[PDB]
């Protein structure tokens, strides 16, 4: 049939080939010099056994609805129903919950979904429900849950998703680059809008500068990252810090900087507040313990003199701090993010090209010069009319909670917690809807999630693959992939390089529907179809989005062609006039005219506002707090001696494309997710490559396939997140996961009272070669379909 069909995804733009109605090969877009291997999984993603073929309802839920046996969730026994029957039940449940409980019982949830301006699954969900009634909202996300709360308070920006100093300037000016828990090479494969991958050009240049010894790269990381491996182990200075001891390391660098007069007094005095209130802590005047190189050597396992050497090197020349997000996705994650800023402040290079800090470097091609282009605005969740049932009665519970507290809300309703200076009362949720997110991938401590779901009346999942979420649902609705629809997207993110047409590759498979059509038909049930669609279909909406784009471009001085011209004749437009950027430079150059958005206008090393909250676990300046569990001598490490990283996958985006055999064949071990193990740790357990091992703690147990790797320091392991949950006894708490989802082993706790964010990477485990029976993996084969024989 058809060859060279242009479209896009989180993993990049493709030229798709179709043969006899099947998507068979995905070639890289011709402008993409650095495509991701993951595009090879996209045909499988469209055509594999886990694709949701039709609406499905959990046997006993179909029988008894909200009066059903919730214990059977997870058993994977579902009945096919018609679309109209499914949508009716959906509507009737919305009606029932609104009448019985009101808006405090209802939660929606969304996530990374797919690229595409119109086919915005989160927007479809939010709009449809918002046209029916009120619900519990959430604040924050799992990416930068801690950082995005603390950083506004201390540097007046969210920071984490923002543009970074242009790489050309970094490469011409920085002499030391500090990668602090950041894997650029691995994580720039997938971006929010279709990636252009042009940032990899800069990484190649960096590689050459490293080889020539012009730039020294320091990696502060328990593991040799993909980036480190790429730049070269012979060249990269590796600080293999003990997991979760980064704050001690930060404080000791700060101490050294002060102790040896390497700090910038002028910068601290003129661009910051509160340094004087922090120093007594740092120096041990108010506790007897200097937060010094000697002190930190005990915690971090880094030689004190190496700590001092690091500080001195950072101060000695132009130094770029590149901070990732993983180190704030753990207990008290705000502390580490805050100390990145403090350390950068003490160095005094903030606002210089290739100096200072940033958190956005691994995301959205950050550091690529931004072009003078157009950014389209997609289908919004926003409504202009009130809900049909506009009940404001949340019965004395809060109407917004932190995103990661939703299970705590189900299990501990009425619990009162602090959140970033406010008081929150967790509502008794009864009905959850998921569209474009996978909770059994995303959230922590799956056995507790199981217990939480068992208190729910109704669970609805809408997806294009039969995920672990779908396995634990009551109603499952088949959404399409983006490859079965038409759309528009940005090409490039921070670069704003271009815009691409997403042309339909194949027709909707089976009776899968675009989320637009799902929620449109739902809205018809309560007479709000028109308010949802705004009188437009797919191609109408795409034309509307483009035209708004055309209007934005005129008056910004960028000319776009007409829609039909673009769609049918061009398919791709590219922008020009790339701009250099230096982050924080405006503030550095004129702090009076360009103040930070902080209480003082300055960098808050001490925050009176935070101090006044009276949170013992997030005080007025950064502090070392001991963790609920930590490796290398921390709590629990006598029982569970290994730190388990749940790092972002190299061969998927989260749980997406786990079902691809094309990709799995490249990294699976014994048919399972690989677990990475240090050679000394492996030899102590008699473990070797290919072994089926049990990774366990007091929270859960999983099976995985051992990879013995010297990239891992002793006492550090990894199972990449996104490995699907596959319980041996479906639905039972304490089931052994046969594929190896790390969130079976994580703990579900708030970072601190400030952010109340996910602490996913605060995880201790043991590993042993497994002595039980290895059953077949059942993760990727859909449900057990059930039929009425009567
Ligand atoms: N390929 C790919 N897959 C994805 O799933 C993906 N997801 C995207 C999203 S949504 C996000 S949030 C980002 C992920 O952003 P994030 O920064 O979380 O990335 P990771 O690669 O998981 O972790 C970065 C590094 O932290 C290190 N690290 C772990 N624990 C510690 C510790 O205690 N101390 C120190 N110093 N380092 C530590 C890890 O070893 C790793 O090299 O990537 C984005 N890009 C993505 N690309
Ligand atoms: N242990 C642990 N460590 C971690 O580092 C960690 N990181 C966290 C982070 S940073 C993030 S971003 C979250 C990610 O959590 P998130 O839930 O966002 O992850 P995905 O696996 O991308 O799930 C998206 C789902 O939407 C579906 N989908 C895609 N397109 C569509 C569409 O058009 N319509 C519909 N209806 N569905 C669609 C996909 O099939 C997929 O199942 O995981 C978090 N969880 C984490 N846990
Ligand atoms: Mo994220």
């Amino acid at each position: 049939s058809k060859e060279g069909i242009l479209t896009g995804s989180h993993w990049g733009a493709i030229r798709a080939t179709v043969k006899d109605g099947r998507f068979v090969a995905a070639k890289p877009f011709e402008l993409d010099k650095y495509p991701s291997k993951m595009i090879a999984g996209l045909p499988d993603h469209v055509h594999n056994a886990a694709r949701i073929r039709y609406p499905m309802v959990r046997v006993d839920w179909l029988r008894k609805r909200h009066l059903s046996d919730t214990s059977q969730r997870g058993d994977n026994r579902f009945v096919r129903v018609s679309w109209d029957e499914a949508l009716d039940m959906f509507y009737e449940e919305l009606e029932r919950v609104q009448k019985t409980h009101g808006p405090s019982a209802l939660l929606t949830a969304s996530g990374w979904q797919s690229t595409g301006m119109f086919h915005n699954a989160s927007g479809m969900l939010a709009k449809a429900i918002a046209l029916h009634g009120n619900s519990v909202g959430t604040g924050g996300d799992y990416s930068t849950g801690a950082a995005q709360v603390i950083l506004p308070r201390v540097v007046g920006s969210m920071e984490v998703y923002e543009q970074q100093t242009s790489w050309p300037l970094v490469l011409q000016n920085s002499k030391t680059i500090v990668l602090w828990g950041s894997d650029l090479l691995k994580n720039q494969q997938a971006n929010w809008w279709c990636p252009d991958h042009d940032v990899y050009e800069y990484y190649a240049q960096l590689k050459a500068k490293v080889a020539a010894g012009e730039i020294e790269v320091i990696s502060i990381d328990p593991v040799v990252t993909s980036t480190h491996e790429y730049l070269g182990r012979e060249h990269v200075k590796h600080i293999a810090v003990n997991p979760q001891t980064d704050v001690p390391l930060q404080l000791a660098l700060a101490h050294t900087l002060y102790s040896e007069n390497l700090y910038d007094k002028n910068f601290l005095a003129n661009y910051c507040v509160g340094f004087e209130q922090f120093l007594p802590y740092l120096l041990g005047e108010k506790d007897g313990q200097p937060k010094d190189a000697a002190w930190a050597e005990k915690l971090t396992g880094i030689d004190a003199e190496t700590i001092r050497g690091l500080a001195r090197q950072m101060a000695a020349n132009r130094t770029q701090i590149i901070a990732g997000w993983c180190v704030q996705r753990m207990q008290h994650g705000e502390q580490w993010a805050w100390m990145i800023v403090v350390l950068a402040a003490m160095l005094g290079q903030i606002g210089l090209p290739g100096g200072g800090f940033g958190f956005g470097w691994h995301y959205n091609g950050a550091g690529t010069p931004g072009r003078k282009g157009v950014i389209l605005s997609g289908f919004s969740g926003s409504t202009s009319i009130p809900p049909v049932h506009d009940n404001s009665d949340y019965k004395g519970y809060s109407s917004t909670i932190p995103i990661a507290r939703f299970i705590d809300a189900i299990l501990e309703p009425g619990k009162v917690i602090n959140w970033n200076g406010k008081s929150v009362k967790l509502p008794p949720l009864k009905m959850c809807i998921f569209a474009g997110t996978n909770p059994f991938h995303r959230h922590q401590q799956i056995n507790r999630i199981i217990e939480g779901l068992r208190k729910l009346e109704t669970v609805i999942a809408i997806d294009n693959q039969w995920t672990s979420t779908c396995r634990f649902a009551d109603i499952v609705l088949p959404a399409t992939t983006q490859f079965e629809r038409n759309d528009l997207d940005q090409y490039g993110n921070h670069s704003n390089r271009g815009i691409i047409a997403m042309k339909q590759v194949v027709p909707p498979q089976f009776e899968a529907r675009n989320d637009f059509d799902i929620f449109r038909e739902l809205c018809r049930r309560f007479n709000r179809e028109e308010a949802f669609t705004e009188g437009l279909d797919e191609m109408g909406w795409l034309k509307r989005i483009w035209q708004e784009g055309v209007q934005q471009g005129k008056g910004r001085g960028v000319h776009l062609p007409a829609f039909d011209d673009f769609w049918n004749n061009k398919e791709y437009v590219e922008f020009d006039h790339p701009q250099m950027f230096v982050r924080h430079q405006a503030f550095r150059e004129d702090p009076d005219l360009e103040p930070l958005g902080t209480p003082s206008g300055l960098i808050e090393i001490y925050s009176k506002t935070i101090a006044d909250m009276n949170y013992d676990d997030c005080q007025g300046h950064p502090m070392w707090f001991e963790k609920i569990e930590r490796s290398h001598g921390g709590p629990g490490s006598q029982k569970y001696p290994l730190h388990l990283q749940s790092v972002h996958p190299d061969f998927r985006l989260h749980s997406q494309l786990c079902e691809s055999e094309t990709l799995r064949q490249q990294y699976t071990v014994a048919g399972k997710e690989p677990v990475f193990i240090n050679p000394q740790d492996a030899s102590a357990r008699g473990i070797r490559n290919g072994d089926v091992v049990r990774v366990f703690n007091a929270r859960g147990q999983v099976l995985a396939g051992a990879v013995v790797s010297d990239r891992y320091a002793p006492g550090v392991a990894r199972i990449h997140e996104g490995a699907w949950y596959d319980p041996d006894k479906g639905g039972e708490p304490g089931a052994l996961c046969k594929y190896g989802n790390p969130n079976v082993l994580t703990i579900d706790i708030g970072t601190s009272q400030l952010a109340q964010a996910t602490s996913a990477h605060t995880t201790l485990v043991e590993i042993e070669k497994y002595n039980g029976t290895v059953e077949q993996v059942t993760a990727f084969n859909g449900p057990v379909e059930m039929v009425a024989q009567c």
